[PDB]
RNA sequence: GGCUCCUUGGCA
RNA sequence: GGCUCCUUGGCA
RNA sequence: GGCUCCUUGGCA
RNA sequence: GGCUCCUUGGCA
RNA sequence: GGCUCCUUGGCA
RNA sequence: GGCUCCUUGGCA
RNA sequence: GGCUCCUUGGCA
RNA sequence: GGCUCCUUGGCA
RNA sequence: GGCUCCUUGGCA
RNA sequence: GGCUCCUUGGCA
RNA sequence: GGCUCCUUGGCA
RNA sequence: GGCUCCUUGGCA
RNA sequence: GGCUCCUUGGCA
RNA sequence: GGCUCCUUGGCA
RNA sequence: GGCUCCUUGGCA
RNA sequence: GGCUCCUUGGCA
RNA sequence: GGCUCCUUGGCA
RNA sequence: GGCUCCUUGGCA
RNA sequence: GGCUCCUUGGCA
RNA sequence: GGCUCCUUGGCA
């Protein structure tokens, strides 16, 4: 229902952080639920799963996006663009999102506002072309 | 585009007083979060930050000595590093607008904390440069 | 016979217009029989008696059952109610019926059929009052 | 409750253009055999039959002109009379309601006459009503 | 017949008014009596007497819920959960409803529309307990 | 959420005016009946009906004054009491939203009494803001 | 958009020193641009057509000055005044600008900067002239 | 008044020495782009500009000289033609001011080009004043 | 050198 | 060593 | 970037 | 979204 | 909802 | 038509 | 007869 | 009527 | 109308 | 305009 | 001193 | 000080 | 002292 | 909570 | 509940 | 020969 | 056909 | 799509 | 954005 | 920018 929008951005601030501060995931998903004032478990549970789902499969993920990129490497493109992009990879693929254009209406949000406009319509691109090469691998 | 280098090295240090790692990765990790744009903007709260880090035990006690017999480690991560900045920039980088500073400073301990806590600093920051001007 | 009930309905039909349209009492028993699709001789010459029984002799009928109500006025009645009690007046007393039983069945079956049940009792209490002050002058 | 006083209005009609008595006497009548209850119905039914008879040679102009070369006097009075009625409640009374009426008018024409006659009213109906919409 | 449900209406109002507005049972009556703009006798008379019997009786009423309440003070409930208990103590027992189970969809409708759902069934579970006690007391 | 506190501080008004009891009491029996949930709501009603206890006489003179040389008790409870809370609101609250407070009290005169002394009321209250923005 | 002012200002420089220097229009250009550090494109290009509406129409545009002088031959005013009335009437008349008054401000402005207040004054009198006859053909 | 005199005749000598036409009208081009109002300004200038040009191969061997082994066609056009109406006043309008001519030369080259190209030009300009003084 | 001041050059 | 006003030019 | 005025759309 | 409002309903 | 009075269907 | 119910319709 | 909620539409 | 979010262009 | 900003000059 | 530090003038 | 016309600073 | 204004800090 | 827009978070 | 769209049932 | 309707009845 | 009411079922 | 009450889940 | 709401921030 | 009350600047 | 002053600079 309603909490998966919170959820996706506790993720993302977790996921943002983990790649940035090079801290523990778990310490930083603590930060992140106390400082926020999260309290209503779906939302909680829901970013746990989310994070937890980035985390393990994070090499994975990362080959993955680092294919539609066109030989560039992952480090080259922004904290916000990359992570967000690993967390719409693990939302869309490895949960299978019953709701894949919710996901991306939500991420490419997320970009936007922690980043800017154009941050947006790279990752939009970006994450559609991998959901495409998704759809019809099978 | 003193008032964000003031936030930026106040955010950085509190890190630092916090975590204890390295307060050079720290500050690249606040200038990444931050989205620091401007170029003044970034040298400035490096030299801010490294001043601090430089004359710390120093800072900490001309801090302490006007804290009226509290220890500084009693003191709230906010206060203690709102002053730790301030007492940084107004002595050791001799800033030639302690008024702005003072300003700054305490809005700062106003955002981060209540005002309660704002007046108290700036009364400890009131002393400690009261005290500054009739040293030399 | 059995023509008598029919007789008595078309008769019931002609007071009650003649008493509410106040047209022609022979004009009105022509729409009656015409509508009716009334064909059997002996209904129709009934029906005819019936009507001229009642229509001669009118006021003698009012006069009769307004001794039964009580000093009210006939016209505090209803059409039905009315035009009902006249026809069976003139039927059990003008006319003598040999069948007095059977002149109150169906008259009072014609009062609930045209009005309701208890248009039925009162015309039934009132009638019977009136046959029992005729029957006995003796 | 609107139907009712359609079949009463409709009968009052035809008993006025029947007999030629006057109208309120007759209304009277078919009120007390129907032996009408409610009194909305009673209102509804009045107001037709008025808005009828006060309009009355117009709408039989109305109606004559759609008769595709007919005298109005050369109908059944069942078919005359329900299109009167059905012309008065539709144009006179501007009913919100033309479906319900044309509805139950053309039900009236099956109930006193064969259906042979209630499609042809339905017809005359449609073709005044259409003429109506584009006539303002 | 129908005149049942108005009248458990009408009884439940005066009930939680004596409850809370500590007035007069006859006074209140009164009141919701007029203002329901209530004419129909047996709807008066109905409630009338389940009211009374709900004032007298009070107290064994009282204590009867209070046993179910497994250990809990009635004080402890809500004003419309517990006046509602006691017009249902008071008509299933105490004037022995031969229609339990209606008086309990009447009652626990109430409760549902002057309170909640979850009142509702509360209300009902407690009533329920009360009935199971009362019947097998044989 | 102020709409509700003054229906709620109506009904108090309306109940202490009729049967004479304590205001307090009277106060938790409307809030029990209509089951107020929102806090600011009971607060608002609670003050309302207390400012109104509280100057009442001189509210009384006020409205009564207005009233075209009317007693106040032969005002019906409706109308009166409303009067009385709208007065009290308007001056004694100051409220810096009266076009709303009139809304609100004129609905609620339109409420439990017509339309009639809805205009009345509103006419007496305009007449009385009127006179209280030239007092001082 | 903002470009306007600073195009306007180029152009000025541009035909101020044609006329002055006598050197080539393009030349000039080039040498005005590069001294000023104009890098926008919209502001290079705008300035470039107005110089070479300028340039281009010269002829014409002193005739059209030269009526409103009242007979008094073009190289009796000063450089100033000179060109920035021709820029002003190539721009006002010849490009059809959309902003006259907007013109008519950045133009004045410019003969206030390099010149006076008289010549400003002057120059706005003039060129208000010519547009007044320029805008009424009918 | 003598210095915007020498500013002018800078900027002559430079469209000059850039463009390679002819004095005069590159004269009445910096005189009209300048505005030059006082009289003594523009004959001072004019002044300086002839003396200039009549003795230029003169005063660029003059120069030459005290460059230190540097070809006069290697330096830059403002230090060149700077100094170039530098010795020009000084010697062979032999000013009885020397100290303030090279104030403004070297101003004038501060203006136009770095502080660096300033003191150069100070040095060659003292070199060659101090070997005309010993001259005659 | 004890007063009131003014113009002005270089300079952190 | 720190400013004011303003001009031109580059961008949010 | 911030305020504000229209204007072409989709709106709440 | 959201007030006044001339009009027709729907649910209870 | 609540209130006033009358039908229909079906079950005893 | 003695009398209970279930589901509906219309109604001041 | 009198309430709660809500939809459409006519006008500012 | 008042309030307001975006969007296409042009302004203070 | 404003503000910041990457550059270069005139005035105090 | 302030201002740090060396100057040059010159007025009552 | 006197005379002709233009700046700068600061105060209303 | 009589006009048109702009930036901006603290504050109920 | 009373708002606008919006972000996050808790609930109907 | 309000509107609305499906959907699994019991329905009127 | 509730319209059209191809079909079979029931009651009167 | 023609009406009132009502049940089941075929189709929108 | 149109209207509608609840209920199991998923949406704007 | 909306509204209210228990909390905490950015913009005007 | 409004706004109460003390300010600082600065433009024609 | 309406208009008064104070102190200076340059100028036929």
């Amino acid at each position: 229902m309603r909490y998966r929008k919170g959820a996706r951005d506790t993720a993302f601030l977790v996921l943002y952080r983990w790649d940035l501060r090079g801290e523990n995931p778990g310490e930083l998903f603590k930060e992140v639920v106390e400082e926020k004032n999260i309290k209503n478990k779906d939302a909680y549970e829901y970013a746990k799963k989310l994070v937890d789902t980035a985390v393990r499969h994070i090499e994975e993920i990362d080959s993955i996006i680092e294919k539609h990129l066109k030989g560039w490497s992952i480090d080259r493109l922004g904290y916000v663009e990359r992570n967000a992009l690993r967390l719409g990879v693990a939302e869309l693929i490895f949960l299978k999102s019953k709701e894949p254009g919710r996901v991306f209406i939500d991420i490419v949000d997320l970009v936007k506002k922690y980043a800017d406009e154009k941050a947006g319509k790279f990752v939009n691109g970006v994450l559609s072309a991998i959901y495409k090469a998704y759809i019809t691998s099978s």
